[PDB]
């Protein structure tokens, strides 16, 4: 007769559920795992552009101003006018749209990484509507390191990922922007060097994309972040993520 | 008087064809020569998508779900019905669209390397609809090495290429797909040590991509692949490719 | 009372303006600087596309023929017609377009690298219709060293970029096209050794991209040329760019 359920050391079940979930979080943050980057662009009609992308090693995702432009797929998103647009906002006075402001410019960007990222190593080139990082190419830093602003996403005491948010609330607000961090290593094994190097060059080619506009914030939350344990972080505050290390 | 053709060892012609034939062969297995990549995606209608690239040291293919749908130039894609689709797909009852399967699905993807690759560098990333690769990051290595389950196209009893061949025939075949494969290199000289690693920096950059969607593996055969002598193996199990090494 | 503007060694508004100058033109020189690189796709109606990427160590751009191919965003570029010259252009009677030439065709490729590139580095694979450097892959050298060819944009006695011009004025000019070029680094430090490895697989996320096409020449000399400090030759010869070094 078998031991009564969570009243002894040989609740097996319980023991094995705690290292199931220690083991997927220990084995993110290894040198095998995973590291992950998401960008969000959120839009004045509520809807939410998601740029993902999922590496070994490390991970980047880099767009321009027009990439970064809401698009509406098989509604109409007035292709000729917000040429104009670019236009007109690659240069002033340079276009003739029917707007002032496109309503296809992101109001905000939110950059998350999973728990896995070295936060010292995140670069970001947060660059002019021309995709020069400041202004001019011959003053510009290709990045700046940008990691001490990232706010921890805490879910039952633990770090499910990291934040990075701005608003572009103005209507000079018109970027480029590419973000990079790369995946922890407290070992001294430097995973570029010679004796691996080559796979380095191997995960730039095997690095996993997701892009998707959703509707609104509630069902990105919902069909996209809860559906697939990412850490996210809601213009409430309100953190979401599945703590593991440690826990059943 | 020379020699009479085909007779003698003085038939330079013969000789001179013979080396031609067998310098490509080689020269493609030399450090300085390609490594190709092709992705076929196969579609109900008889379509076939290739993405293909070609680069020195190391070549890569990396598409999400999206990128593998089928799309008809010019014609009618129902854009908007099949991005709920692609809700629907990337979350259950996640979409409204019209249908219970998209026909721009892949029903089969065919992965073929050149000759030149080293099949025991071969990884591939067969994700899930929203680019992870085993369900959740946490517990995905970032890649499986699939290398055994290539099949040698051989024509003349020459390796003219690989194949790796799988169906998606269930509903629930909905993937992500990345590749990758490494140059041959059986030296000890480390192309991407210091003394040359700049170089394949630049690979990356010099990497010639090509795709197009064919009307049908007929047209594929004659007008891409024997056209540019490419490696290729069809529905009924036909070997393609041009055999070269000590041949005329 | 302070000494008169441009009669001294104490006008040190001067000094600090040719100060800026210098350091402006000598930062872009260090390896913490940019290095740039344009392609120009001139089309028979007069507008050009550019293709511009702005990267640390190393930069590059890659173009298969389609993604060469004149564009008119939000007016009609009968996709389906262009899709059968497609077919016509990868293999001889290969479609069914209404045209012998499409005009949205490049007429002529302009490649321009900023001052900060070592032209000894440069590689160019311009290629087939179907992405294959010199007509068949088993012969194929991924690249071709063309630095020779670069012409020095000089403005003012000084170096503000290089340019390597083609034409592509025949009907068999369909081409597709790679190009790399490494920032200068006169030191013995490899920036792509194990000390700073990861930062050089980071400038590849990092590196930013920029395309538009502008009506004409004017216009893309007036608003993007001029209006950011770029290099650029004209089809009449004339040079542009800001000299900077030891210069007010
Ligand atoms: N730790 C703790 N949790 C409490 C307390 N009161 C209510 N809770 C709830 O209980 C949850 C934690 O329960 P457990 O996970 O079983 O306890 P634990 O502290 O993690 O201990 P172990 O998992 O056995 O290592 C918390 O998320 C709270 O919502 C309390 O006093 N201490
Ligand atoms: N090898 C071989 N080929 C045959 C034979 N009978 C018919 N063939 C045909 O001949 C072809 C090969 O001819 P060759 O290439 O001239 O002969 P080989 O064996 O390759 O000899 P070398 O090229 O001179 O080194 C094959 O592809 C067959 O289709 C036979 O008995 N032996
Ligand atoms: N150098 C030079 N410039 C001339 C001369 N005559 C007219 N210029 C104009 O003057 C410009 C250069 O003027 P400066 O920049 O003040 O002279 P500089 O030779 O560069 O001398 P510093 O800037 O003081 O080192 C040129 O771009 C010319 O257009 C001449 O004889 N010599
Ligand atoms: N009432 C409580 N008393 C004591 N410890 C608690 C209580 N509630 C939670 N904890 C413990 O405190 C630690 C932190 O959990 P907590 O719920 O505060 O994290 P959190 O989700 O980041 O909090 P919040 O989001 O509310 O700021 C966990 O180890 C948890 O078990
Ligand atoms: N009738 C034959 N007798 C002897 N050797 C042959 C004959 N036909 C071909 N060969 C030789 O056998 C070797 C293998 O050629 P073979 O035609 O069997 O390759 P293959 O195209 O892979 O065959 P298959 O596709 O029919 O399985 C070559 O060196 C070829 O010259
Ligand atoms: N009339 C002049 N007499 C002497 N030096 C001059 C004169 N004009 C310019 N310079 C100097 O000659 C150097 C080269 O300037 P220059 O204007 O010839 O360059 P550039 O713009 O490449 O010429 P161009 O485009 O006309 O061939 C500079 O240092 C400049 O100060
Ligand atoms: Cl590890
Ligand atoms: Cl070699
Ligand atoms: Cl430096
Ligand atoms: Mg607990
Ligand atoms: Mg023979
Ligand atoms: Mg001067």
């Amino acid at each position: 007769a078998a031991d009564v359920a969570g009243t002894s050391n040989r609740d097996f079940r319980g023991r094995e559920q705690r290292l199931y979930n220690s083991e997927q979080y220990n084995y993110n943050n290894s040198l095998n795992g995973e590291v992950s980057l998401w960008v969000y662009a959120y839009y004045s009609d509520g809807s939410v552009l998601v740029r993902n992308c999922n590496s070994q090693y490390k991970v980047g995702i880099s767009e321009c101003f027009k990439s970064l432009k809401e698009v509406r797929v098989g509604q109409n998103n007035d292709p000729y006018d917000e040429q104009e647009v670019n236009n007109g906002v690659y240069y002033p006075n340079g276009g003739e749209p029917t707007k002032f402001h496109s309503n296809a410019k992101p109001r905000a960007i939110q950059i998350i990484f999973s728990p896995s990222v070295n936060v010292h190593t995140i670069k970001m080139a947060k660059g002019n509507s021309v995709s020069i990082p400041k202004d001019y190419l011959q003053r510009s830093h290709p990045w700046e390191a940008t990691g001490v602003k990232y706010r921890k996403i805490h879910v039952d005491g633990e770090i499910v990922g990291y934040s990075h948010y701005f608003e572009l609330p103005h209507e000079y607000n018109s970027i480029s922007l590419s973000v990079s961090g790369v995946h922890k290593n407290p070992s001294s094994y430097n995973v570029a060097a010679p004796h691996n190097i080559m796979d380095v060059f191997q995960s730039c080619d095997l690095a996993l994309k997701f892009s998707n506009r959703y509707w609104c914030e509630l069902e990105l939350i919902n069909h996209y972040i809860s559906a697939y344990a990412y850490p996210y972080l809601d213009i409430n505050n309100h953190k979401y993520g599945v703590p593991l290390n440690g826990r059943q």
